[PDB]
């Protein structure tokens, strides 16, 4: 028994692909036989996606429901996975496997599906430090942010409280947004950027984010949570 | 200036939603004005999605390209995010924000979009231990796996080598797949399951996965990598 897989490749987001899985040495119409699709994102584990049985019964995972359909064509003795409206989160090696009556056997060799519209470059990665800090009212607080490439001074800082939308604090590295208290300031060293709170006030416990706009895509740091001691 | 957001909610995978963002105190047609959409997955940071400017220029992130479209309706002074073919990975609070000429200001209050077809229950979570182990040829090796609920004996074990498809080793807790060497065995204690390799051979360095089939969705453990010392 063999399952001979084909299809896959690099496709733009929103696009569609059909994977095929030709059965050899058994018939998809035989009572007890099912075909299952499983995927494995790069560096990750195994995720079940869908199973279809000889009697038409079928199940789908929520990760593909409403977008992918599984089928078995008894005239070609081939199973298919029709993927529509693909996203970057669907990037993975996709396997078909024989199910029988219950365990997955005789897996296909897998095919990589990568969903991307990008060139070969990388987005600008913003790294903040620390990811959390503890402070008391009255403390001086400094938060740092660095970019994976030169962004000149095209950096903004935002504050976000739980359950609230972000608020702009500083634009273009050092310009205080009008209405924001002057205890907030921003600076850069040419390797890094710093947000300083000269004397922390009770209303300043929040999460702070940097954001570059040197180029699209605009990207944010991971956030720094300023928490009470 | 205010941006008044509306829309969102709980929607099935593959479905569509339109978010709205009504401008107050400024006009979307004014030179220099843009509207940007940003999202925040539960517990995570901020992700830029798309910007549209008064002069029609626009940019989209790869995470939404081909599926979502942004627009500005000058007759209603309202901006929109049309979301199509939604996935679970799109679950997040979505914000609109005013851009101007460059920083995001006057953010909307955010709306939660949750993409799910599920009831209120949880999938069965399989936890293996350890996630990696070091061994020498000839060693006895034991790998454990537990389920977040009672799966009886409906558990399989698989082996996966780099670049290869998984291979079934044991089904229904303790049944060796024919052709697999007898040094592999499986057992259960009623709280846990164990895969044992009585004497590790060079061909056994691989990653091992457990998998439950008590119910759909079928779920896998995170894997245990058996590596050389």
């Amino acid at each position: 028994v063999q399952l001979v897989e084909s299809g896959g490749g690099l496709v733009q987001p929103g696009g569609s692909l059909r994977l095929s899985c030709a059965a050899s040495g058994f018939s998809l119409s035989t009572s007890g036989i099912g075909v299952t699709w499983v995927r494995q994102a790069p560096g990750k584990g195994l995720e079940w996606l869908a199973t279809i049985w000889w009697d038409d019964d079928n199940r789908y995972a929520d990760s593909v429901k409403g977008r992918f359909t599984i089928s078995a064509d008894t005239s070609k003795n081939t199973a298919y996975l029709q993927m529509n409206s693909l996203t970057a989160c669907d990037t993975a090696v996709y396997y078909c496997a024989q199910s029988a009556i219950s365990a997955m056997d005789h897996w296909g060799q897998g095919t990589l599906v990568t969903v991307s519209s990008g060139g070969g470059g990388s987005d600008i990665q913003m790294t903040q430090s620390p990811s959390s800090l503890s402070a008391s009212v009255g403390d001086r607080v400094t938060i740092t942010c660095r970019a994976s490439q030169d962004i000149s001074s095209y950096l903004n800082w935002y504050q976000q409280k739980p359950g609230k939308a972000p608020k702009l604090l500083i634009y273009y590295t050092s310009s205080l947004h009008s209405g924001v208290p002057s205890r907030f300031s921003g600076s850069r060293s040419g390797t890094d950027f710093t947000l300083t709170i000269s004397s922390l006030q009770p209303e300043d416990f929040a999460t702070y984010y940097c954001q570059q706009y040197s180029k699209f895509p605009w990207t944010f740091g991971q956030g720094t949570k300023v928490e009470i001691k």
